[PDB]
This record gives structure tokens, C-alpha cells and sequence, in this order.
């Protein structure tokens, strides 16, 4: 890690076995006694949509689905079908800028969620922070996939002009995965 990496934990990260099913990272099936949810990131353009199912009674991750060039509707109905896939599992969804269409059809779908937009660094850095703390503790288990593990590593410590802390991806990278996660473990405890 850099001198100014933010998962400074990733060492104590529980690496899970899975079985890749198109644009989706099984770990395991659903349990019907375990209660789950779902974060939820979405995408404009080309950019990634990341959905996290969570088993809130383990603090494992079950199911990580992810993919690019995905019609507003098309991640809608993914989001609904991994949803109903484990349980009707909420879902923690970052409605910040995601538009009239996706936000319409969340409602008009029946989509069991709950908005935690991610309005503001101040935001972000609440979401990371609990991430990051519960990672060091042992607490956070994800997919053994390298493009997972490679966006947690290179997400890092910047600071603007004003002189405020940002966390965001070295380089020219991407962060959704990492805030998909972080989105699922806000509702960890």
C-alpha cells in the first residue's frame, strides 16, 4: 500500500471462494433464515453499476453483481431479480444524480429500498470510514476477485484546495465497487 492509502485493514479482509455466473460473483445461495440487503450504485453512460447483497447476519457478502453498458430499466430489473433472489433483500441505493427514470422505476418496480445518496464528500467519508473500521475488525468478507481486492487497494487519501479530505481511486481508476460495498455495510452492525 501507498503511504496515503484509506483500507489500511485490507490484511484482515475475509477473501471468499465463488462461482461467476455472467455479470454476477456467487459466493453462496440464499439462506432463508438469514436477513440480507443490498447495496446499490448505478451508473450513467459507461460507467459500472455495482449491486452488494449482504447477509447482515454473518456480515458476508453473498453476491456481487457488476456491469457496464446496462440499459436505466435493464439495472432496475437486475437490482429487483437479486433482490427477490435472496429474500426480497432491501436495498441501500445511492440515489444522488441517478435520474427521474431509475428513481420513477425503483417505485414503479416495487423495489424494497431505502435512499442514502451520496451527496457530499462528508457523506462518502462516513460510508468509507465505517467500511474501513469494520475491515480492520475482521469483519468484512468479500469475493476473492482481483478486480474487487485492486479497487479497495488503490482507493486513497487526497486533500482540494480548501484543504478538505477526499477519498477517491488512484489514478484514473474507479470506485464503484468500493462504494457499493460501503453502501451494503452501512446497515452492519
Amino acid at each position: 500500500p501507498a503511504m496515503n492509502s484509506v483500507f489500511s485493514g485490507l490484511d484482515m479482509l475475509i477473501l471468499l471462494p465463488y462461482e461467476r455466473r455472467g455479470t454476477r460473483l456467487v459466493v453462496e445461495d440464499y439462506r432463508p433464515d438469514h436477513i440480507y440487503c443490498i447495496g446499490a450504485d448505478f451508473g450513467k453512460n459507461q460507467d459500472y453499476s455495482v449491486f452488494s447483497v449482504l447477509d447482515l447476519d454473518t456480515g458476508a457478502i453473498a453476491c456481487l453483481e457488476r456491469m457496464n453498458g446496462a440499459t436505466w430499466s435493464d439495472q432496475v430489473a437486475r437490482l429487483k431479480a437479486l433482490s427477490e433472489d435472496y429474500g426480497h433483500a432491501y436495498v441501500v441505493a445511492d440515489t444522488w444524480g441517478v435520474g427521474d427514470a431509475i428513481a420513477e422505476e425503483l417505485d414503479a418496480q416495487g423495489i424494497n429500498y431505502t435512499p442514502l445518496p451520496v451527496k457530499s464528500s462528508s457523506v462518502k467519508e462516513q460510508l468509507i470510514s465505517n467500511l474501513a473500521l469494520l475491515m480492520e475488525k475482521g469483519q468484512v468478507a468479500v469475493p476473492n476477485d482481483k478486480t474487487i481486492l485492486d479497487e479497495l487497494r488503490n482507493f486513497r487519501y487526497y486533500r482540494t484546495a480548501s484543504g478538505n479530505q477526499v477519498m477517491r481511486a488512484y489514478g484514473r481508476g474507479h470506485d464503484d465497487i468500493v462504494m457499493s460495498l460501503a453502501l451494503a455495510y452501512s446497515q452492519y452492525e
